[PDB]
């Protein structure tokens, strides 16, 4: 009867003797359906809750006042649906029970299985509040304050929970992943090793473990609890994805592979696996299955983007531009934060030219991520190419301050300090990228003309035949050399090497000017509309002041209109120049092209204008645009007065020689065909600007009875208006070897002005002697050439001439009156070791010997000096002067005795300066063009014995001369009576001969014969 | 006058205007003399304590009523040391001035310098009991408390202060070290982070963090907390060594070489480095160093057990034995725990041969570590060496249980189941350590015998190629080859390397002989007190119930005494055999050797025994001493009766065999000299044994006319005493190949009795169908071989002669009464594949065929069946039977038609078994002695078409043999004609030659003469 042993058999989970016990109960003490109620429990779990409700309706039709039939109501309708009412009644309940426990509880399990949050809360709360002891409700609070978001309320039940019953360990690893959250790892990890400590069978603790371990980057510890997750269930397919990133990231590629195919075998729809698998199997070298995989992850999901940026990668390897293009796009727009996406962008947008908006992509992905030093590197590219923007300099320098191990970042930097000026800065940071990067041939070659700029010749042999040997190998590699085309010629290397370096550049700009399929001019063969009158051109990026103007300004003057027109084309912007005044003075037509930045329109322009003869100024040096040329737009395209090397660009027509300087012999390694002087290709242009110079005037030296005219002279533009009025001064007819024939002249530039002791000339002495700026006798201006820059600027630039009386001294530059004067003025660096012991040789064998210099620039005086000593030479026998603006710099040459050349390469104007000057030169033709060039001059002189073969007889020529000084006399005699008649000044005849020469060569092309070495005009 | 300014001078930390104002103070207002006592303070700044002292004396001297100069007074007398005087009136202060809060500081800093700890604690409890907020005195309780030992009453005194000032970052990493010594890492490393991110330029929290992080064992944050670590102090010098570490750690060896020379460079007593680095280098090759700089390091101190463990590993790889020995004893005796030493220390012992002192070394290794598993592989060896532990095997199983990464302790345990007969665990084993070992040759080389053992034949060819390769690269790497000597003729080899290897492994005996420096015997040359008559002696681990024994048992038996006296040397322990009861039974002398361990006085008894011949059975097998033979002690010793192969000892003299089986062809392969017999080495021993089966009886087959011997047939000691029984039974003349002469004999033995059908041979036919025990009928024992044990093991044994009749049936073994019946009775694993092809030919061209076999072992059956059918065979032509001991299986080969031989080497006993049954028996010689063995029987029995040539006559011989039923009766005639007539059991006659041949042997010794071939004796 009333018993519970049918409540043990529930204990037990069986019924049949408890529900026929209840039966009879039912059938006698018709009062606890509650026992029936218990049945429907075990209905509940065995699906009988049909008959559930039936004892409820029993209960509650015998009992309305017993919650419990409620609460089974509530379970079994929760089941079917109505949990609004089940609500109702549990609500309903709790009312005549407001203690009742079990009814709160899954009261909140109703309510949170409806959405309603807040409510659920309150309803543990209340249960908490009548009991502090449920140390399985507590957890359940932190499983839903946490969902909620309000954490630092959550680890306040957890706390609790853990206190309470210290073996829980489901209150351990879920107060983990609070910590977790919080940003905390290295509480997160203890606590969860706690969780499993307290109980080895638990998966959730371990993998948990596993994910916080790879994110802090401990590795072998995430492999062990991985590995342990698993063997409590091993086909998990989310396991075996991070266990692969894992074994990827320790660098055990295999294992991760094979762990890849494991996941996606044990789970099919998986793009993550796809998309990192094909990074797997692209860095093992099988690209083709990369792509493949990528296809399959896309086509998963479409919208992936990872695997978007790196198979438009993939293809962009392939040049498949448009492709890539698109895909980019694509990812930015579904994730506009994706910095890497906008850096790969931008770069091949760099590859694309347009750049102002990949310069904004090189912004926004900084501005998403502030370290990313790549980026920088890369936008200071740009902006290097399209402006030249220091603060990009900044930019490089912020990417080392992010990470100084860019040996390519202080490559480019250093490479800005070399354009700027800044050398030492250079030089520092190739050293640390080679440092840092041994293998960098750019870096190695960069660095090697600095240092020949700096004159530091150590290991020097060995440098050339290291980068001789990294040319050769280089250009195997079908690569542009390192080498800049215009520094080869320092280089001793083939003529084969120079040529193919040469033709390399050059086809880079064919290659740039093709892929714009511009058409192509119709414009040959047009002599008849022309009239009889051609039409030449002229392009410079070096019309103004510039030594290139300072050479040719005056050959439009006197071009011939009648059978030619001449047009001119400045590249460059003005600068109001009276250089470029006068251009566009006697100019035919002048045409400015800084205004042009298209290089079609201004072809084009060309072409309407129908040049027969084009011809360049700049080939491959700084700021110069060559393209132009490269589309050939006139019918022909020569080189001519500018840097030796023939540019290889095979659709250059015509270099300008004569017929010894570039022989026959050497003509294998010159692209284009030859043009002769009939005595040189390199004209002066001196005594149209300087022919104030025609006349000079020398004081007496401290000794009296010999000749010297070489220590403190004087000259101006009136000096012969200031003769007349000395009372009484020497006139000595200095002589060249004569003996007596065609001396016989007026000689008023052939004899001497020597003055003597003479009052007016002693006392202007003194008021020079100390310093004084000038002084003013007789009407006429008495000047010193330094100061003369002081007085106007302008009579020394060149461009204007100077009116009053020079004077120079020796000792003005602090040089001892009796010392041989061996001297040069070419730029520093075209000076090596071997020519050193040159000059070493001979300034040894001379004892009252100086060589003159200049500090050119000045940071490599003192490692000249150190290998001046250490082939034994005091620091007094050479002096080295500042440099000096242009007048004054070939004024301050006329005190020197004899110049002497750099073999190495021969200074194209400065020879001629020297020459002008009328002190002698000498010099050994090398085997280039341009070493060949010094001896050019002085055959146009008809002066062979200057000229050496070897370098013993350069050497011996130097010491002949220097002990010969009465023959050095007439040296001086003989450079000066023949510079007045030389043909090297006759600029009516060299335009003459040169336009005589450009019709020879159009006659030829009216029979449209392919162009021929025109020797013999 | 009354005024602090002069205490803001203090603030700015002067005195000057402060002191003279103070002067004036006192010269105007004598009271505050304590002003004096901060100048005093500046003094102690300023080591001016005297007038300190001084002033003090002052205020105490004009106000003896403030504790303030006191503490003063404290202060400098603790500078000039009277530190119980400071405290004496530290606490005479502190009474007026109850409140006083410097006192209690500056007192517990007092005490704490003086050792009393205790009293120092009181006083900052106290302090803190008059004010809470110290923020900065409570951390000294923490370094104090933690100091003493009270861990967690420490770390409730720095939380109380971290949660009053927040910001203090030497309260976080003091209780960083609280918790890194409780032992729970996870929090240590927090702790301590938090205290490096509150003030980042703190160096102990550096350090306290690099440490706790290489504990861990993670690293690359242990690198960067050390390398910021010496960026705050660049020459630390113990940071430098610990860097070190975790470089060598990381796999980064040239970091670590050059660190620890900057460590050793900072800072020169060092020992720890000096070890450490000396491992650095022995691991990077050159350890020659490494020997000089532990020298250095036991330089600065002798005890540094380390090195000593190391120096004495480098000194043992140069067998420096005794060096190591001592040094090894130091370090033990220094450290009495270091389990490494220990294991090396009885390593060594191990070489030493004594070993019960290394077990116990290995076992007190195991007992203070015990998770060393590989102390238990080698304490494994120990055992398996000294006795036969198969708790060994557990050794080794618990070697596993901690790793199973050991191939080559799974190799061991493998080794002990082929031993013992668990052949599937070694094979099991063996592949497991081959799996994890590909490179280990000894696995492979074991392996591939088990595998030889039962019969599966995967990759055949592959494996003896392979290991012939093996076996020929490890000879020349001058070891012992993998393969042992008996196992070699299986394998095919050359001559050479079998020779080879017996050579190996006989100067291996030679070997341990030689150290021991035994002095030779001067034997020789004794023949005249010998009186004429030698002395022979045997030796034999197989005195006893062994094949040997039942080979060889009656020789003793009618040895000469007059020119001979013999000696047996059983080295086995007795076992009760009447085998051995015979041995010394007859036995001139008969000497036991199991009471001799000693090889010395074993060889030096037989040193007196003076011995002229000595002669051995064992050689190279399971349970044998031949060193005893290595020492030479008789003048000759000789190979005789054992496995063919001569040792190649070059000590061994003389081989035994005939005139064919080993012609002088292949002499140049054996090691010593040749002994011809006039028929064959090999002697019979049956009929001594089994003269019973001299006569037969067949019963009636189930046809008649036609004659059935082997089928049913009967046999017994008393069948002739039965025969007479018979009422009437049928005898008829079975005839070999006679042509009637020599068969007019009496023919007992060759006329077969064939019972027909008769009454009481009929009934006891049935009685014996059923498988009834036995009957007895007319007085006589009617009885089956198969229950011959039962009735008496010791008639089946050999050793007692049967007294039944015997009868045996076809198909008491399921044999079907008319199939052609070839067998064989050999161990299994001597069958290779191609010799399967060959039975599988002939068994193909004979209907009626059926081949007879064993299940020895039984787990090849299953093998040699897929097989079978793969060269196409049924499961009906081939029965097996199961291993039967001695008589029945000698008897049970009656019933058989026709024995067929392993060519790839032969049945040394067995084919002699066949022989005496009658039935016939064929060959082809091989090569190898081993194989040339079983022509030599055939020979001696002269008959020699039973031998074939070519594996082809083989064939062919047997094909005609099956097809001619009437040739082959006939046959099973005249071996059993000849068996009885045969030369073969003349043992009066094989004892007569082969003493006669000692004799010959010796009278050529006594000439002194080489030992030579002896032929034609």
């Amino acid at each position: 009867g009333p018993m519970e042993l049918a409540h043990r058999e529930y204990q037990a989970g069986d019924f049949e003797a408890a529900e026929r016990h209840c039966m009879q109960l039912w059938r006698q003490e018709p009062d606890n359906t509650g026992v029936l109620l218990l049945l429907s429990s075990i209905h509940f779990e065995c699906r009988r809750l049909d008959r559930s409700a039936h004892f409820s309706t029993l209960a509650i039709k015998q009992n309305p006042l017993l919650a419990e039939a409620y609460s089974n109501l509530g379970n079994v309708y929760k089941e079917r649906g109505q949990l609004q009412e089940a609500i109702e009644h549990y609500r309903h309940a709790l009312r005549l029970k407001p203690d009742f426990i079990d009814g709160y509880i899954n009261l909140a399990a109703a309510l949170v299985a409806a959405g309603d949050m807040e409510g659920a809360v309150q309803a543990y709360v209340s249960a908490l509040q009548y009991n502090p002891d449920l140390y399985c409700v507590r957890s359940d609070l932190g499983n839903l304050l946490k969902a909620l978001g309000r954490l630092e309320e959550a680890k306040a039940c957890y706390l609790k929970a853990i206190e309470t019953q210290p073996n829980f360990a489901v209150a351990w690893s879920n107060l983990g992943c609070v910590f977790n959250a919080q940003g905390e790892i290295w509480l997160a990890i203890h606590h969860f090793e706690k969780a499993v400590t307290l109980d080895p069978n638990f998966l959730d603790a371990y993998i948990n473990l596993g994910n916080v371990l790879k994110e802090a980057r401990i590795f072998d510890r995430a492999v062990a609890a991985y590995l342990r997750a698993l063997s409590l269930s091993p086909n998990h397919a989310v396991v075996h994805g991070n266990l692969a990133c894992v074994y990827y990231e320790q660098g055990l590629i295999d294992l991760a592979i094979d762990t890849y195919r494991r996941a996606i075998e044990l789970q099919p729809h998986f793009p993550d696996a796809y998309c990192n698998l094909a990074n797997a199997l692209k860095e093992k070298g099988s690209v083709a299955e990369a792509e493949d995989c990528y296809n399959t992850a896309l086509r998963l999901c479409p919208t992936h983007a990872d695997s978007l940026n790196n198979l438009a990668n993939i293809k962009r390897e392939q040049g498949n531009i448009e492709e890539a293009v698109r895909l980019y796009r694509k990812a930015l727009e579904v994730f506009p934060e994706f910095a890497a996406a906008h850096s790969n962008l931008a770069s091949v947008l760099q590859q694309q030219g347009k750049l102002q908006e990949a310069l904004m992509h090189y912004k926004e992905a900084i501005r998403i991520s502030p370290t990313f030093a790549d980026a920088y590197s890369n936008m200071g590219n740009t902006l290097k190419e399209m402006q030249d923007v220091q603060g990009a300099l900044q930019c490089y320098t912020r990417a080392i301050q992010i990470n100084p191990a860019f040996a390519d970042a202080h490559s480019n930097l250093a490479s800005i300090h070399k354009d700027s000026g800044n050398i030492p800065e250079a030089i520092a940071s190739y050293r640390t990228a080679l440092k840092l990067k041994p293998d960098f041939p750019d870096a190695y070659c960069n660095l090697a003309h600095c240092l020949q700029i700096v004159c530091d010749w150590t290991d020097y042999d060995e440098r050339m035949k290291k980068l001789v040997s990294i040319v050769a190998d280089q250009l195997e590699k079908n690569r542009l050399p390192s080498v800049h085309p215009h520094h080869s010629m320092l280089y001793p290397l083939s003529h084969g090497f120079r040529k193919a370096i040469a033709e390399r550049h050059g086809n880079l700009c064919l290659d740039k000017i093709n892929v714009l399929h511009k058409p192509p001019y119709e414009h040959p063969k047009d002599l008849k509309l022309s009239d009889g009158r051609l039409r030449v051109g002229y392009v410079s990026s070096d019309f103004g002041n510039h030594p290139t103007s300072h050479l040719m300004q005056s050959i439009p003057g006197m071009h011939n209109p009648d059978k030619f027109e001449v047009f001119c084309y400045a590249l460059s912007p003005d600068d109001g120049t009276n250089f470029r005044v006068k251009v566009m003075a006697e100019a035919n037509h002048f045409i400015d092209l800084s205004q042009i930045p298209c290089n079609g329109k201004a072809a084009d322009r060309i072409h309407q204008d129908g040049i027969h003869i084009l011809v360049n100024m700049n080939g491959y040096t700084k700021g110069a645009r060559n393209e132009l040329f490269a589309l050939r737009p006139a019918p022909i395209q020569a080189m001519w007065l500018g840097y030796p090397g023939t540019s290889g660009a095979l659709f250059m027509d015509y270099i300008i020689t004569d017929q010894e300087t570039s022989p026959a012999e050497v003509a294998e390694q010159y692209s284009e065909k030859l043009a002769y002087m009939p005595h040189t290709f390199f004209i002066g242009d001196h005594a149209n600007m300087f022919p104030h110079l025609k006349k000079k005037a020398v004081i007496d030296f401290k000794s009296n009875g010999h000749i010297y005219d070489n220590r403190i002279v004087l000259n101006g533009i009136d000096l012969k208006a200031f003769l007349d009025s000395l009372p009484d001064v020497k006139i000595v007819k200095m002589k060249c070897p004569d003996g007596g024939d065609n001396a016989d002249s007026s000689n008023t530039a052939l004899n001497m002005p020597v003055i003597p002791m003479n009052t007016i000339a002693e006392a202007v002495i003194e008021m020079i002697n100390r310093g004084q700026i000038q002084i003013t006798i007789n009407g006429f201006s008495i000047s010193n050439g330094l100061a003369t820059t002081q007085i106007n600027n302008k009579a020394a630039t060149g461009e204007e001439v100077p009116r009053t009386i020079i004077v120079t001294t020796r000792s003005q530059y602090g040089l001892p009156e009796d010392a041989i004067v061996y001297c040069n003025f070419n730029q520093l660096y075209k000076i090596d070791p071997s020519t050193l012991q040159m000059w070493a040789n001979i300034l040894k064998r001379v004892p009252n010997s100086v060589l003159w210099l200049l500090r050119f620039p000045a940071v490599g005086e003192p490692n000249i000096q150190q290998y001046a000593q250490n082939m034994g030479l005091p620091q007094n026998r050479i002096i080295f002067s500042p440099v000096a603006p242009k007048e004054e710099h070939v004024r301050r040459g006329q005190l020197a005795d004899v110049c002497l050349d750099t073999p190495l390469c021969n200074g194209h104007t400065t020879g001629m300066d020297v020459l002008w000057a009328g002190t002698p030169m000498v010099t050994m033709p090398g085997e280039t063009l341009a070493s060949r060039v010094a001896a050019s001059q002085l055959t146009c002189l008809g002066c062979l014995e200057l000229i050496a073969k070897n370098r013993q007889e350069y050497e011996d020529i130097a010491v002949k001369l220097g002990t010969d000084l009465e023959y050095l006399k007439k040296v001086r005699g003989k450079v000066w009576k023949q510079r007045i008649s030389s043909p090297l000044f006759n600029t009516k005849q060299y335009t003459m001969e040169l336009e005589r020469l450009y019709l020879q060569m159009w006659e030829h092309y009216a029979a449209g014969n392919k162009p021929d070495h025109m020797i013999k005009p």
